[PDB]
């Protein structure tokens, strides 16, 4: 079974986060190791087995790019930009910057918002991208913003150490 | 050029790490696009390509699990379970939860943490023997496993932040 | 004077740069390092010398730190409980808010329920802020002791929110 | 008191579990909704006794704010103002720390410096603890009065050792 069928889903981008969320731990709660103690080797073993596919699965679904990503797996494709790059090494070195203005957490939340809003756009365009089989366009989507992820990453970092 | 020759490395997993962000300094200095501001758009685009590229070559070296992969890459080897480690994560896992649980959290935390630092060294290490003796289907193991345990690393430095 | 050691005016008001200005002109002169091999007298002043600066950086870089300072030179030291004991109201308002951001993480897409959240706490500290500088400005330390009160609460509940994004994130 | 409304002996030991969980005890009891209904005095002083549970709580589940509490029991209140610059010694210290700690950035192997450095400060935290419980129970208040300012120190040593992990990390 793949992902989506595992917690009874369907097989698209859109999805219910709390659901998925319910669904896992239930199943997460009836594989649980704890529960197979006594059973026979073999059978402790495969459990674990379906434990572990069960966390992959949720952690793999949970995570919207992984999620599309996952999705353009299932299509057959793998996957392994000048200007876009220029523009995030531009935001990069603003992010180092925001730490001596003036006022560093009203920069910080300033430039944060706009990286969210980046990353929203993105998801948005990845979205109607997966919804009209895109693949290629969803793709470039996903490449974009896993950079825009790293990027929120660094702000994370610089939120804790501002401070 | 691979990213090892980029630096002016050799092809191993031993690296000397402040070398290697005194040579990315170098070149993130000669590269950055400041430099070819006025440049002619060709000039321009393939020197925002070399200046990826550098950052990867860095941030795949500077890192022990991504260096190991690479280097079993450049051996034309790529990788896409161990039921009992499985388990024993699940487990550290479990434990780690509990940690908040206890009579000193600072206490127990400390205590878990040099446990996974420990198991963290000692996969390293042994990472480190095979890929010498190009024991490369042990290594891709070692690499798998230590991917558990740097995830592990990230959730303890999560529940040390919420005890501070 | 704290605001002396900086050659700093007496004020809420700050320039920033100029204060880790004169902070590192006095850090580059009462260097404990210069008297390494002087008298024990000697070296230990410097070194009594160098925490004071520090401590005066400390309390002036932090605007309530520099709002409590301004608030002592008066002569005015304030009981940071009892005096919030004082005011139920906000109390209140301090347990609605902690309420609410319990009440984060059991919505679905609680990921912009944080981000509302943090915004309006955001714009409540740079309103208490705004109030307390006006305030300190005409004189109504009154009106400003519990302008840092409220602040200091506005502190602890941006850190129960940092809490709750660290386990969301 | 604090340690009568928790019933707890008047002490530094204090066992977390009982009180953590004693803590919902007493909140469970004067949360304010009961009174969300009531008449605005009763509605106020149901708030007014929540804050002062919570501050009680707050005070006893950590072990400097416990210990320093216990001093103020005593009469005793403390002035880092000028109580630190009257030992030059420690001063040094902490200088010397935190000059050790700017270093680990600057070794060929950063990672397992701050690593010896962390086990260190660690290690220090845990004796100024087990010599201020020894004071405490001799009232010896300034012999733990002075533990309370190393320790003080410590904490945010190792805050700033966690800025130079998540530097790291
Ligand atoms: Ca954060
Ligand atoms: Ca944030
Ligand atoms: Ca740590
Ligand atoms: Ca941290
Ligand atoms: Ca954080």
């Amino acid at each position: 079974m793949n992902y989506f069928e595992l917690f009874g889903l369907p097989i698209q981008f859109e999805l219910d986060g709390s659901l998925l969320s319910s669904q896992f731990r239930a199943l997460q709660k009836r594989f649980h190791p704890d529960n197979f103690a006594t059973a026979s080797e073999r059978d402790r073993l495969m459990a674990v087995q379906q434990a572990a596919q069960i966390n992959d699965a949720y952690q793999t679904l949970k995570d919207p790019l992984r999620r599309a990503e996952y999705l353009l797996s299932l299509q057959g494709i793998e996957m392994n930009d000048p200007m876009f790059l220029m523009e995030q090494m531009e935001l990069r070195e603003e992010l180092e910057s925001v730490t001596a203005c003036a006022d560093p957490e009203a920069a910080l939340v300033a430039f944060d918002t706009k990286v969210t809003a980046m990353q929203r756009h993105y998801l948005a365009q990845l979205q109607g991208q997966l919804a009209q089989s895109e693949w290629l366009a969803a793709a470039d989507q996903i490449r974009k913003l896993k950079f825009i992820a790293k990027l929120k990453n660094e702000v994370e970092r610089v939120e804790d150490q501002l401070l």
